[PDB]
């Protein structure tokens, strides 16, 4: 197959390997971003995993802006019931990558369309929402934030990973994301030292986010 | 101590269920709750790996002392035990008495059958000896319909009684149940070897999924 | 009595018409009969533009006989489209049929009444239409049903049979036999799935147009 050379492999701690196609269909290319690799590998760290059953085992996980589905697929191999979401245009790629990794899934995974800011069907709030490199343009602001607010419950653990970009308007977009995020959410950056020892970077950040509860309507 | 029913777990720890609280109401641990609680610990129900209930959402209806829901919480479930307003103090007392064994979570709520529900469908709904009077019919069934989703596993354990109105109630229950739900009796051979009776049945119940709900 | 003011309210099945108005079908009388998925498919098929046709509705001012009516869903839908309907079933279902007529009489633009018709018995002029939903499931659905169908239908009767294909148990054998007997006195054709209501359809639910044969001798 000519497309086999466009597969990106991501090794799991247990020696198995996730294989992510980055092009399909008559459609679109999507890279496996470095931020997705960092987040994926973070999910396999002993400290995130915990003792006994992995932290994600039997938990509901929604990924926003999944792209190749890398992160959500990692979560599915760790026992989560995952929904990977993105634009209509990425659905074929997501489904291909589910089919390439079917044997490694220990929980469940399915692909759905979720365009940020649009009305939701996903009524019950997930245990986790995962995002990798979703903070880079206008939609990453108000529409992404609306989706996060509408979907998350007060117990939802939201984990956001992104690579800091210094080029152009990106520093102002990043600042604004976090300035607006704090209006409806509390957040904290985790230390680099909690990331996977190899798959980490000083310019790639993992942020824990939780919905704020106001006592007044 | 005076009114405690002790229920031993397979792992050798013990659930302690107060059957009365000061100024409040009495509620016995019924035989059906014992049968159902022990059934949850059977090897076939528990399954491989983590127990079938671990990290699963469980709602109990007509919890009384909270016996069955507390058993589930000790098996790793996130449990809500429900009953009438009048049983809330007893439920909270029994949560406190057994919280050192809870590996999931447990909380008490009021849920009077047939009333408007205040959201996500649970993985399991458990009922022990809830089939015995008028409210066990349309109101209970309405609650079951309102709360359950197509993937909810409903387990209903009851003691068959020949006395009084009970045969008519049991009969009408299953007639009404058939409309919106599929159900099957679990053979007696699958109950705990000791904690079982030919007169105590365990029914698995599942909501029928129309293609056009 | 019950704590509930109207204890059987939650056993009413609601079916929305194309114009938004709702049909209400009680499913418990004292004896229960649910609204089967086939009844919903066939009911919504009767409302499709192609079936409805141009001008006045195809059923408008036409005689319709329903066999094995149950709740009366399909016959009631036809009555809301202008047909003069008789819904029929066993004696034990008459109260339910009449209850459901009363609950929907305000939407009736033709007419509807309930009668006993137990299959394979002696009949009391041929209708323009005969409708059947999920009537092929057991021993009597064969010789007695088909005998009634032949006895009542005329050469101009449009017989429409809708059913959900069941694969468990003795069902495929019952289905086989239904069609082995049907071919003897009737011609029939399955209508394409694409002619069914776009929302209210399924690959496993079939609509069959049936017509009484005329031998030359
Ligand atoms: C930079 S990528 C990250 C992909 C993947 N998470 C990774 O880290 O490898 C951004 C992703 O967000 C998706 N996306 C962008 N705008 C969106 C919107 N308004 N609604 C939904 N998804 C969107 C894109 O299609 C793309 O797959
Ligand atoms: C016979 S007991 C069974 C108690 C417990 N499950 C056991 O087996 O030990 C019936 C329980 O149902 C509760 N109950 C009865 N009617 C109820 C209603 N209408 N709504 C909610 N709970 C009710 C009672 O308060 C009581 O705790
Ligand atoms: C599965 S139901 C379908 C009901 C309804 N048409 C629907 O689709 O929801 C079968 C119906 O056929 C009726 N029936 C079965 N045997 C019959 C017979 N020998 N004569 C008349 N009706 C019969 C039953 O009473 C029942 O109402």
């Amino acid at each position: 197959d000519p497309l086999r050379s466009f597969v990106r492999v991501l090794e799991k701690r247990d020696g198995t390997v996730l294989r992510l196609q980055q092009y399909s269909s008559g459609g679109v290319g999507c890279v496996v971003w470095d931020a997705a690799i960092v987040l994926s590998k973070y999910l396999e760290t002993p400290e995130f995993s915990g003792d006994g059953a992995h932290a994600l085992s039997r938990r509901s996980v929604l990924e926003l802006g999944s792209g190749t589905g890398a992160v959500g697929l990692m979560a599915a191999t760790l026992g989560a019931d995952v929904v990977v979401t993105d634009l209509e245009e990425l659905q074929d790629l997501l489904k291909m990558n589910i089919n390439m990794n079917k044997h490694l899934v220990t929980g469940s995974v399915q692909a759905k369309v979720l365009k940020w800011g649009e009305e939701i069907e996903f009524p019950s709030p997930p245990d986790f929402i995962l995002m990798a490199d979703c903070i880079y343009y206008e939609e990453s602001l108000e529409p992404l934030l609306k989706t996060l607010k509408d979907i998350s419950g007060f117990e939802t653990c939201i984990i956001c990973c992104y690579e800091q970009r210094t080029m152009g308007k990106n520093p102002e977009i990043e600042k604004k994301y976090f300035e607006l995020l704090q209006l409806d959410f509390d957040f904290e950056k985790i230390p680099l030292e909690k990331h996977d020892e190899e798959y980490r970077s000083e310019d790639i950040h993992i942020i824990y986010i939780r919905k704020k509860k106001s006592k007044f309507p």
